């Protein structure tokens, strides 16, 4: 249970907010960490638009 | 009308796969021009997860 939020794929863009955030703060070393609670829910909601975002915030990580 | 597609996400999704291909290629200029597309059709679904996917893609655009 996440009282936090409605569903999985809220979490999910919760995540995708934070990950934005500290990526655009520099802290490059935070945003790879949060790539793997991206990964994590995103393994979690059946569909594949979360796990191609995922892909791209990768390569975000390693060409920062 | 589309054909191709059931819905305004899944052409998003197409175009998602279409931006990853192009990118994965070193094709930078085409990927750049993916993004006015993706942009399009986020602007006509209520999802911001679609507005922030743009908001990574277009931040990888511009560091490869």
């Amino acid at each position: 249970a996440n009282l936090y939020f409605q569903s999985d794929r809220e979490e999910f863009q919760w995540l995708v907010e934070e990950f934005i955030r500290v990526l655009e703060r520099g802290d490059v070393e935070k945003a790879r960490e949060i790539l793997r609670l991206l990964k994590e829910v995103a393994e979690k909601v059946n569909d594949p638009l979360l796990r191609l975002l995922f892909r791209i915030a990768r390569r975000l990580v390693e060409e920062l």
